């Protein structure tokens, strides 16, 4: 088997990407934030805390005659942006682009934190990371893709993300007409649970390519690129008047800059992130302070290639027996 599906941006920043997936018999289809760097499916639902719902479209699992109570079992997660969601777990049937998953964990959420509740637009998460880092206890549950992957023509499931439009998430094929030149393959560790790897360097610009190896991992579900200190620094010296400012919480630019690109290497392969990609816009409504893409990861303990960078490339996420990830131009 396989699946398809279109992946949409919410907004004109593209700050994450929606896909809608189907819950349930009759189906109820919600608009979930596909996030290759967590574990859960987790929904709003009929049992989220009323106050903590604005505007997302919920799960009902008493309207679905193949929902079960998954019974005893809770959940709990924390978010790297601080943000947070828990509540209890129902098993149904989950299809994403014709692709259909029997008896997946569905997390309801009971509560979720102010930044779930203030964006209308996603109405929960699927995460794509390996199973190891679920949060359901007592017994751990298995992610969408975990679950599909015997059934998959191939245990892959490819992101194509655009640039303020909208990409495809496929699973169990790799579309040949959906990027350029050839894909380069690199290894992964799953010993955190995340699709980490090493990148073999950067530029920035026009400039001279830096070998290094930079450990980070492939995740969907970060906006942002977050790099050593060394690099960020070297890419917003490029920039005249950008600066970090801790009161802002990052490098900002003035939003007259033209921004340079960003390239990354992927084995002896590079991926050219353009300018425009990096642009996050006014600090607030009407500043010419503009947010930068590129920020610093220290603090965070470890590097992310989030949209930034994902959406520059064809990405393989390979869930063969030993796991590796492709990169593409495109």
């Amino acid at each position: 088997s396989t699946g398809s599906a279109t992946t949409t941006p919410i907004d004109s920043l593209d700050d994450a990407y929606i896909t809608p997936v189907q819950i349930g018999t009759p189906a109820q289809t919600l608009n979930l934030d596909f996030d290759t760097g967590s574990s859960d499916l987790w929904v709003f639902s009929s049992e989220t805390t009323a106050s903590e719902v604005d505007g997302q479209t919920i799960y009902t699992p008493s309207k679905s005659t193949t929902a079960k109570l998954l019974s005893g079992a809770t959940w709990s997660i924390s978010y790297g942006d601080g943000s947070s969601s828990s509540g209890d777990v129902y098993t149904d049937t989950v299809s994403v682009g014709g692709l259909t998953v029997t008896g997946q964990a569905v997390e309801s959420a009971k509560k979720v934190s102010s930044s779930f509740t203030e964006d209308s637009t996603i109405d929960g998460l699927l995460g794509l990371a390996f199973s190891t880092l679920n949060t359901v206890s007592p017994t751990q549950q298995k992610t969408f893709f975990d679950n599909a992957k015997a059934s998959l023509d191939s245990p892959v499931f490819t992101a194509d993300l655009g640039y303020h439009a909208p990409g495809t998430y496929n699973f169990g094929f790799i579309d040949t007409t959906a990027y350029t030149g050839s894909i380069t393959y690199t290894a992964v560790s799953t010993k955190q649970g995340f699709w980490e790897w090493t990148s073999t360097g950067y530029a920035v610009g026009s400039g001279t390519f830096k070998s290094t190896s930079i450990d980070g991992i492939a995740d969907t579900g970060t906006t942002l690129l977050y790099l050593p200190a060394t690099v960020v620094s070297a890419y917003w010296a490029q920039v005249s008047g950008a600066k970090s400012s801790s009161s802002v919480g990052g490098y900002v630019f003035p939003c007259s800059a033209t921004l340079p690109s960003f390239t990354f290497g992927v084995g002896s392969a590079r991926i050219v992130i353009p300018g425009d990609y990096i642009d996050f816009g006014p600090i607030s409504t009407g500043s010419s302070s503009c947010f930068g893409g590129i920020q610093s990861s220290a603090g965070i303990g470890i590097n992310i290639f989030g949209d930034v960078a994902l959406k520059a490339a064809f990405v393989v996420f390979n869930g063969a027996t030993t796991p590796t990830l492709g990169f593409a131009s495109k």
